[PDB]
RNA sequence: GGUCACGCACAGGGCAAACCAUUCGAAAGAGUGGGACGCAAAGCCUCCGGCCUAAACCAUUGCACUCCGGUAGGUAGCGGGGUUACCGAUGG
C-alpha cells in the first residue's frame, strides 16, 4: 500500500491553485523533501493533490499524522498514490 | 455612371499597438486622456472555430504528470462568416 506520493482528497474547491500549492508546501514541508506538489483544477482534478516526498517513511509519517485534518474548513482524505513518473 | 471585385497609386484623410495616467471589473479585459507598433475596412456585429479569464451560480469526490464541466464574461488588432463605406492607377 505505502508509497511516494501521498494523493490528498476531499480539498476545498475554491482555493486557486497557487494559493493550494503554497498552502500544501509549508505545511508537508516537515515531515521531509518535498520533490513536487500536483494540483491542477479542471474538472477531473479539483480538489485533489499529489504530494511526493523523496522517501516512503516521511510520507507514511504525512499521511498518518494528519488525516482527516481541517483544511479550509474542509477534512483533508489522505490516501496512497499509484505511480509516480515525471522524472 | 452603377454593381461586383481588386489595391500598383492619387487625394482628402481616418483609426490607434506597446507603454503611462485614470476610471470600471473578482479576473480576462474594457472606457477615457496622452501616445503610435502597425492597419484598405485596425468601421460595426460573437453566428462558427481558436485563444484568454473564473467572482457568483449550477454541477463534479475526481489517480494526474497532452489538454478538457456547464455557464458567464472577454478578444472583431486570432481566424472564418455577416454587414456598411472613402479614393479609383488611360485603373479591372
Ligand atoms: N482610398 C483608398 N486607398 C487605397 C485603398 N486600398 C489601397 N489604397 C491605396 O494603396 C496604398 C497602399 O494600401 P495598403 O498596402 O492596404 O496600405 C495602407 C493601409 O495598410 C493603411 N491605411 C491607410 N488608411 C487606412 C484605412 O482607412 N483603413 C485601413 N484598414 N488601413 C488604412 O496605411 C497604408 C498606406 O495608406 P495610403 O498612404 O492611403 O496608401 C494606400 C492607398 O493610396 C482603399 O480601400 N481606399
Ligand atoms: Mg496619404
Ligand atoms: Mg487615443
Ligand atoms: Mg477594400
Ligand atoms: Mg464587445
Amino acid at each position: 500500500r505505502p508509497n511516494h506520493t501521498i494523493y490528498i482528497n476531499n480539498l476545498n474547491e475554491k482555493i486557486k491553485k497557487d494559493e493550494l500549492k503554497k498552502s500544501l508546501h509549508a505545511i508537508f514541508s516537515r515531515f521531509g523533501q518535498i520533490l513536487d506538489i500536483l494540483v491542477s483544477r479542471s474538472l477531473k482534478m479539483r480538489g485533489q493533490a499529489f504530494v511526493i516526498f523523496k522517501e516512503v517513511s516521511s510520507a507514511t509519517n504525512a499521511l498518518r499524522s494528519m488525516q482527516g485534518f481541517p483544511f479550509y474548513d474542509k477534512p483533508m482524505r489522505i490516501q496512497y498514490a499509484k505511480t509516480d513518473s515525471d522524472i
